């Protein structure tokens, strides 16, 4: 198990424009296109991201390319963020993947806002952190995925993904 397989499990794969859990136009492996209600706006973003006129449909290869870029972007977001980097640096490789997963789903700024959870993680108070992480819109809106990610933080194993 690794961060790419983990996020593939959590995000799936769809090759035509769809709406994510929040109603936002998305494609591929959880690639957010726009928060605009305009499908045309979403298609413009997609064409820009891929570099061709797609009319809302892409290939698996193209989806995996956006995914590589998005995982890269999540890691670089963590490393450039003054709140996330020390926590990332303090973690083991499995819990690092859990943090990348969160940033992939809700963005650098959103995760950096989890101040009390981040502190408990840096303190390696895993059960406490797990409890704190669940007191969130994140958990309430996507509880099964949040549960997997939280279990990964709690145990430092891949148990929730096998």
């Amino acid at each position: 198990m690794n961060i790419f397989e983990m996020l593939r499990i959590d995000e799936g794969l769809r090759l035509k424009i769809f709406k994510d859990t929040e109603g936002y136009y998305t494609i591929g492996i959880g690639h957010l296109l726009t928060k605009s209600p305009s499908l045309n706006a979403a298609k413009s973003e997609l064409d820009k991201a891929i570099g061709r006129n797609t009319n809302g449909v892409i290939t698996k290869d193209e989806a995996e390319k956006l995914f590589n870029q998005d995982v890269d972007a999540a890691v670089r977001g963590i490393l450039r963020n003054a709140k996330l980097k020390p926590v990332y640096d303090s973690l083991d490789a499995v819990r690092r993947a859990a943090l990348i997963n969160m940033v992939f789903q809700m963005g650098e700024t959103g995760v950096a806002g989890f101040t009390n959870s981040l502190r408990m993680l840096q303190q390696k108070r895993w059960d406490e952190a797990a409890v704190n992480l669940a007191k969130s819109r994140w958990y309430n809106q996507t509880p099964n995925r949040a549960k997997r990610v939280i279990t990964t933080f709690r145990t430092g194993t891949w148990d929730a993904y096998k």
